DNA sequence: TTCAAAAGAAGCGGAGCTTC
C-alpha cells in the first residue's frame, strides 16, 4: 500500500484511479511504476524540470550545487554554458510542439470529450499518453514534470544518439528491406546505415525517457503499459523532432528498388550539429545533471567505468566471474592522446584527410553513378571518425594543460559471442583513425644504437605499420626490408614529416607526397609510422625516445585454426598436422616461431592452401566437361572477367591460372560458420561489379581529359601496354559480360547444364549510368556459384578437414533443434497465458503479459538447458528480442503513425549461429579473456578480438602470454559443452507438444531429405537423440586429442609477429619426425588413452 | 540460413485487416 500512495503523492493529479479492478478510467502509469528505494533521477518531484535543469546548467556553481558535486567537468565552461542555454530554449520549443499535438489529438474525433465520459482511450495503442495527462477544465493537459523530463531525454538523445547506433551491414539491410542480400543496389546499404529505422529510433529514445523518469517498473503490470507509455512518449518526441527538423524523416519505397516489394520503410536521421559547435566538447551535461549514475560520459583519470552485470543485450545471461574480471582489467587500462598525430590530423585538415584516406571531393560527373555512391559512404566513415576524434580531443583538452597526460578509460561489455567490445561507435578498438590518436601503449626506448633490442622492436612496429608482413619473416630479414623502404620510396614522405616535426607546417602538396610514397601501403597506422620515424630522426635524446608505436600480435587465420583445434574429433591425420602448423601449432620443434615456419618450412598459410585446393577442384571440374566446349568457354569467361578486375586472380600468357590467398579469406571463414555457397558467390560478384563500376569512372575521367581517346584505351589504358593490346581486353570484357549474363549453369541431377536467360546484357555502355542489375546480377551470380565457389568449398573442406565439417554440422543441428523447441514452447506458454487473460475483466487485449509472467515462462524452459556453460563463459544461442511473440503494436504517435511493434526478449531459432557463437566464443573470446586475467596478464594493451596491440617495451613477454592464452583456450571443448546441454534437453523435451511448424523445422536438421515429408513425432524424437550420441562421441575424441597433444612437445605461435612462441614442455619428444610418423605416435597415445577410460 | 542487435507504412477505429 505504501508504493501505491507513494507514487500517488508525486503524481496526485493524473487522470483515473490507480486500481486495475476500478470501474471508470484507470491510471496505468501509477499502476505500472513505483518510486525507487534509491534516487535514480534528480527531476523526480521537480515541478518544472526544464526550468530547473536550465537553471542548473546556467553556471558552474549552480551545476555543482544541483549535482551535489564539489567540482564539475572543466569542459563545462563559458562557451559551452551558452550553447546549453540555447539548447534549453529549444527544449521549450519541443515541449510546446508536444502540447499542441496533444490538443490536436484530444480534439480530433472528439477523443477528449469521449475520454472525459469514460471511454477507455488511455488503453488504445495511440492513447497511452492519456495516462500522463491531467484534467484542465473541459479538456486535458500533460503532467508538466513527466513531459518536461521526457523532453530533457529527447535533448540528450538528440545530442549523442547518433554516436551510439549499431553499424548495419548487407545482412541487416536485407532483413530490414526484405530484399535478397546478393541483389542489394549500390549504396542502399549506405543509405540505411546512415539512418535509424523507426524501431531503432524509438527504442533508444524510450530507454532514455524511462531512465530520466527515474521510476521502477511494477513486476505485476502489463508490458503494454510499462513498455508502452514510455514508447508512446518517445514516438511523440520523434514526431516533434520531425516538425522541428532536428530529425529528418525519409519513407523509403522498395517498390522502385524492386517492383514486387510492397514494403515502405521509414528512415530517421538526426540533423548534424556543426563540427565546431562548443556543445560537442561536452555533449553529456544533461545526462550528468539528471541521472545520479550517468551512463553517457567520458571517463578521465581515476574515474573507472562500472562493470556490466549482464551479457550485452542478453539480460538473461550474467557475465561470469571470469568475464567480469576481464572486463575490469580492460576498463582499468589508461589511454592517452598522442599529441603529434592529433596535430598532424589538424594540420592536414578534415578535407585533406578525406582526400588522403577517403574519396576526396566528388566530381559527380567524372564518376559512375554506383561508384559515386560507394565513395560517399567512404567519406562518411572517415569524416565521422575525424569529427568524433576532435570532439573527444576538445573535452580532453579542458581537463588539463597537457592533453597527453590525461588518462582516458573506456567502458567494455561482453557480447553474445564472448568478445570484449569497447562501447561506442568511434573508439580505439573500432576506428582506425582514432586508434592512432588515442593509445594505451607507450614505451621509453633506447634508440641511440640501431643494434639495440629496443631499436629492433621499433623496427618491427614500423614495418608492420608500413604493411610489411612481419610474421612471415625473421626479425633480421624484416629489418633489412624496412631499411630498404625507409631509404627508398618513403624518404620523400619521411623528409616532409621531419620538417613537420621541426616547424609544424606541411607543404600544400602533402597529400600528393604521402599518397605517392605509401602507394597501397597507405593507412592510418602507416601515417603513425611515418610520424614516429620522423620524430625519432629529430629526437634530442634518442636514448630515451617516448612513443606509443605498437606491434600487434595478430592471430594467423584465427577462427579456422581455432575451429580445427577445438572441434576436430577423430584420430590425427598427417594433413591436419601440416595444416594446423600453418596456424602456429608446431609439433616436435622446440622454440619454433611462425616467422621461421613461413620462411623455411611452408610459405603457404591456410588461405593459400585452400586456394591451391580450389585450383585442383577447378581442374577436376574441367575434366568432367572436357568435351563440352560451351561449358569450357563459360568457365574461361568467368575466370577472364575476374582476371580483368580482381587482383587476386591472374591469368597467364598461355591461359595459366594463378590465385592469391586473398579470394579465399572471407569464403573460408564464413563457410565454416555456416554460410551458404550462394551468399559467397554474391560477395565475389559484388567485388567484381565494384571494380567494374570504378573502371567506368576511369573512363568518364580519362575521356573528358581527352575526347579523342578510344573506348578500349579509356577503360583498359592504365591496365594495358599498347593500343590493340587494350582492344582485346575490351573484347574480352564485352564477350565475358554477354556470355555470363545470357547463359547460366543449372544443376540438373548431378550434372551441370547451360541454360539461356533471355535477359543477357545488350547495349552500348554509358560509363555514368552503367549498372549491372537484377537478372544480370543473378546470372553473374549463378556462374560464380557453380564454376568458382563450389570448387572453392571443396577445396575448403579438403583443407580444414571433413572431420571438422562433420563436427560443425552436428553442432549446428543440435543448437538449431534446441532453439526451435525453446522458441515454440515459449510462444505456446505465452498463448496459454493470454487465453487465461480473456477470463480477466481487468485485462484488455493489448496489455500483454507482466514481466513476472514472462519471467515464469522463461524459467519453465530451464529444464531444456537454454544456456551453454563452459565454466568461464555462458552462451545463450537462442536468445533474442523479437516481434513475433506478441505480434502486435506497442504504441503509435498521436497521428496514428510511427507504429512500434511490441518486442519481447525471447528465444528464437539459431539457424547456423551455433557454429560461430561457439567458435568465436571459445576460440578468440576465451584467449582474450584469458589474456586479461591470467597470471602476469599483459598491461597497457588494446585487444581487438584476435589481435593485441602491444607497447614496444613488452612485445616479447606479452606475445608469449598471448600464445599461452591460445594454448589455454585450446584446452576447451565446445562440443562437450553443447553436448552437456543437449543431453539435458533430450531428457526433458516432449516433441509431441510442438506445433507442426516446429516439427518440420526440426525435421530439416534431424532428418534426411526423404524421411522428412511425413515422418512421425517418434521419427523426429529418435533422430534428435541420434545427434546427441554423435555429439558425445565427438566430445570424447576432442578431449582425448587435447590430452594426447599435451603429452607431446609443442611450440605455439598462433599470435604471430614478434616471434615469441609458447612452449608447453611436453615430455614426449616428436622432433625429427615426419607428420606421418607424428600422427602414428599421437594415434598410439590416443588409443592407449582411449583404453585408460574404457577400463 | 555466416556471427557480433531488432527493424514496413498508414486509413479506419479503438484491433487488426487491408492495400500499397
Ligand atoms: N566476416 C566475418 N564473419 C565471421 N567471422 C569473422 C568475419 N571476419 C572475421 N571474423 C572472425 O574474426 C577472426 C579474425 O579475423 P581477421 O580479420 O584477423 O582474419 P583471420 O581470419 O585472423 O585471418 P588473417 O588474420 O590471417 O588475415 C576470424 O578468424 C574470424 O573468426
Ligand atoms: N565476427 C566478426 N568479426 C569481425 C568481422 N569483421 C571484423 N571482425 C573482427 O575485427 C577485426 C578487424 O579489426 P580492424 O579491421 O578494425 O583492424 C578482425 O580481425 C576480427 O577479429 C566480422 O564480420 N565478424
Ligand atoms: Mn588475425
Amino acid at each position: 500500500e505504501e508504493l501505491k500512495e507513494g507514487i500517488d503523492a508525486v503524481y496526485p493529479s493524473l487522470v483515473g484511479t490507480a486500481d486495475s479492478k476500478a470501474e471508470g478510467i484507470k491510471n496505468y502509469f501509477k499502476l505500472s511504476f513505483t518510486l525507487p528505494e534509491e534516487q535514480k533521477s534528480r527531476t523526480v518531484g521537480s515541478e518544472a524540470p526544464l526550468k530547473d535543469v536550465a537553471q542548473a546548467l546556467s553556471s558552474r556553481a549552480r551545476y555543482e550545487l544541483f549535482t551535489e558535486k564539489e567540482t564539475a567537468n572543466p569542459a563545462f565552461n563559458g562557451e559551452v554554458i551558452k550553447r546549453y542555454k540555447e539548447l534549453m530554449e529549444h527544449g521549450e520549443g519541443i515541449a510546446d510542439i508536444l502540447r499542441s499535438r496533444l490538443a490536436k489529438f484530444l480534439n480530433t474525433k472528439d477523443v477528449g470529450k469521449r475520454f472525459a465520459q469514460g471511454t477507455e482511450a488511455n488503453r488504445w495503442v495511440g492513447g497511452k499518453l492519456l495516462n500522463i495527462v491531467e484534467q484542465d477544465g473541459d479538456t486535458f493537459k500533460y503532467n508538466e514534470q513527466l513531459l518536461q523530463t521526457a523532453v530533457l531525454a529527447g535533448l540528450q538523445w538528440r545530442l549523442t544518439a547518433t554516436s551510439n547506433t549499431a553499424i548495419k551491414d548487407a545482412k541487416d539491410v536485407a532483413a530490414i528491406t526484405g530484399i535478397d542480400q546478393a541483389l542489394l543496389p549500390e549504396g542502399l546499404v549506405e543509405q540505411f546505415d546512415t539512418g535509424m529505422t523507426l524501431t531503432e529510433a524509438v527504442s533508444s529514445l524510450a530507454q532514455k525517457i524511462e531512465s530520466y523518469w527515474g521510476l521502477s517498473r511494477n513486476p505485476n503490470a502489463p508490458l503494454g503499459y510499462t513498455k508502452g507509455i514510455p514508447t508512446a512518449m518517445a514516438a511523440e518526441i520523434l514526431a516533434a523532432f520531425v516538425e522541428s527538423t532536428d530529425v529528418v524523416e525519409n519513407i523509403v519505397d522498395m517498390s522502385e528498388i524492386d517492383p514486387d516489394n510492397k514494403k515502405t520503410i521509414g528512415l530517421y536521421t538526426i540533423t548534424e550539429l556543426d563540427s565546431f559547435d562548443p556543445i560537442n566538447s561536452f555533449p553529456t551535461a544533461i545526462e550528468e545533471a539528471v541521472l545520479v549514475n550517468p551512463t553517457e560520459k567520458m571517463f578521465f583519470g581515476d574515474d573507472i567505468p562500472p562493470v556490466a552485470n549482464t551479457q550485452l543485450r542478453n539480460p538473461a545471461v550474467r557475465n561470469t566471474p571470469e568475464q567480469k574480471a576481464a572486463l575490469k582489467a580492460e576498463q582499468a587500462t589508461e589511454f592517452y592522446v598522442h599529441t603529434p598525430m592529433v596535430q598532424f590530423y589538424e594540420t592536414l585538415g578534415k578535407d585533406r584527410i578525406l582526400e588522403l584516406m577517403g574519396a576526396g571531393t566528388l566530381n559527380k560527373e567524372l564518376l559512375n553513378d554506383n561508384h559515386a555512391k560507394s565513395l560517399e559512404g567512404k567519406n562518411r566513415s572517415v569524416e565521422d571518425s575525424y569529427n568524433q576524434l576532435f570532439s573527444v580531443i576538445e573535452q580532453v583538452r579542458a581537463q588539463s594543460e597537457d592533453i597527453s597526460t590525461v588518462p582516458i578509460h573506456y567502458a567494455y561489455n561482453m557480447t553474445r559471442v564472448g568478445r570484449m567490445q569497447m562501447l561506442g561507435k568511434y573508439n580505439p578498438q573500432s576506428a582506425k583513425l582514432v586508434r592512432e590518436a588515442i593509445l594505451p601503449t607507450k614505451a621509453t626506448l633506447d634508440l641511440s644504437n640501431q643494434n639495440n633490442e629496443d631499436f629492433s622492436a621499433f623496427q618491427l612496429g614500423l614495418a608492420q605499420a608500413l604493411d610489411i608482413k612481419v610474421h612471415t619473416m625473421t626479425r633480421e630479414v624484416m629489418s633489412d626490408e624496412l631499411t630498404k623502404l625507409l631509404e627508398g620510396n618513403l624518404k620523400p614522405a619521411i623528409d616532409m614529416m621531419v620538417e613537420f616535426n621541426t616547424t609544424g607546417s606541411l607543404p600544400e602538396n602533402a597529400v600528393d607526397v604521402l599518397n605517392t610514397a605509401l602507394g597501397d601501403r597507405k593507412s592510418f597506422v602507416a601515417l603513425m609510422a611515418l610520424m614516429e620515424y620522423s620524430r625519432y630522426l629529430v629526437a634530442e635524446d634518442k636514448s630515451a625516445f617516448v612513443t606509443p608505436l605498437y606491434v600487434e600480435a595478430d592471430g594467423v587465420t584465427n577462427g579456422p585454426i581455432n575451429a580445427m583445434m577445438l572441434m576436430t574429433g577423430g584420430l590425427f591425420t598427417p594433413d591436419w598436422i601440416r595444416n594446423i602448423a600453418k596456424g602456429g601449432l608446431f609439433i616436435g620443434s622446440p622454440n619454433k616461431t611462425m616467422n621461421e615456419h613461413r620462411s623455411t618450412a611452408d610459405n603457404n598459410d591456410l588461405y593459400q592452401a585452400s586456394t591451391n585446393a580450389l585450383m585442383e577442384s577447378l581442374g577436376k571440374l574441367r575434366s568432367n566437361y572436357a568435351s563440352n566446349m560451351p561449358i569450357q568457354s563459360q568457365i574461361d569467361s568467368l575466370l577472364s572477367l575476374m582476371d580483368l578486375f580482381l587482383p587476386d586472380i591472374n591469368l597467364g600468357e598461355n591461359g595459366a591460372l594463378e590465385l592469391k590467398r586473398g579470394i579465399a579469406k572471407n569464403p573460408l571463414t564464413i563457410t565454416i560458420y555456416g554460410s551458404g555457397a550462394r551468399g559467397i558467390a554474391g560477395k565475389l560478384v559484388s567485388s567484381v561489379t565494384d571494380a567494374i563500376y570504378e573502371r567506368m569512372s576511369d573512363v568518364l575521367k580519362a575521356r573528358a581529359k581527352d575526347p579523342n581517346i578510344s573506348a578500349a584505351m579509356a577503360m583498359f589504358g592504365k591496365q594495358a601496354a599498347s593500343e590493340a593490346h587494350a582492344e582485346e581486353l575490351l573484347a574480352r570484357f564485352l564477350k565475358d559480360m554477354e556470355t555470363l549474363t545470357s547463359t547460366v549453369p543449372v544443376k540438373r541431377k548431378g550434372v551441370l547444364e547451360l541454360q539461356s536467360t533471355g535477359t543477357g546484357a545488350k547495349g552500348k555502355i554509358n560509363p555514368k549510368t552503367y549498372t549491372i542489375k537484377g537478372e544480370q546480377l543473378k546470372a553473374l551470380q549463378e556462374n560464380m556459384l557453380h564454376f568458382f565457389v563450389e570448387p572453392l568449398r571443396n577445396g575448403i573442406t579438403q583443407t580444414v578437414g571433413e572431420s571438422l565439417v562433420y563436427s560443425t554440422e552436428q553442432l549446428q543441428k543440435a543448437t538449431q533443434i534446441q532453439s526451435v523447441v525453446l522458441e515454440d514452447m515459449f510462444k505456446q506458454r505465452v498463448q496459454e497465458k493470454l487465453a487465461e487473460k480473456a477470463k480477466d475483466p481487468t485485462w484488455k487485449k493489448g496489455d500483454f503479459l507482466t514481466q513476472k509472467e514472462l519471467n515464469d515462462i522463461q524459467a519453465s524452459l530451464n529444464n531444456l538447458a537454454p544456456m551453454i556453460e563452459t565454466g568461464s563463459q555462458t552462451f545463450y544461442i537462442a536468445g533474442s528480442e523479437n516481434a513475433e511473440v506478441a505480434n502486435q503494436v506497442l504504441a503509435t504517435n498521436l497521428d496514428d503513425r510511427m507504429r512500434v511493434p511490441m518486442s519481447i526478449y525471447a528465444p528464437a531459432q539459431a539457424g547456423v549461429a551455433g557454429i560461430p557463437f561457439m567458435t568465436i566464443g571459445t576460440g578468440d573470446g576465451m584467449m582474450m579473456q584469458t589474456l586479461s586475467t591470467m597470471k602476469g596478464a599483459p598491461k597497457n594493451t588494446l585487444k581487438i578480438f584476435d589481435g593485441m596491440n602491444i607497447g614496444l617495451n613488452d612485445i616479447t613477454d606479452a606475445s608469449r602470454k598471448a600464445n599461452e592464452a591460445v594454448y589455454t583456450s585450446w584446452q576447451g571443448n565446445p562440443i562437450k559443452n553443447v553436448y552437456e546441454s543437449y543431453a539435458k534437453f533430450m531428457k526433458n523435451v516432449d516433441f509431441s507438444k510442438l506445433s507442426p511448424e516446429a516439427l518440420e523445422a526440426i525435421g530439416k536438421s534431424a532428418l534426411e531429405y526423404d524421411q522428412r515429408e511425413n515422418a512421425t513425432v517418434d521419427d523426429i524424437a529418435n533422430a534428435a537423440s541420434l545427434i546427441e550420441r554423435n555429439l558425445r562421441n565427438i566430445a570424447l575424441g576432442v578431449d582425448i586429442r587435447h590430452k594426447v597433444l599435451d603429452k607431446v612437445n609443442l611450440s605455439i605461435d598462433q599470435m604471430a609477429a614478434v616471434g615469441a612462441p609458447y612452449q608447453n614442455n611436453g615430455k614426449i619428444d616428436l622432433s625429427n619426425m615426419t607428420p606421418e610418423q607424428q600422427a602414428d605416435e599421437l594415434n598410439k597415445l590416443f588409443r592407449e588413452e582411449l583404453e585408460a577410460r574404457k577400463q
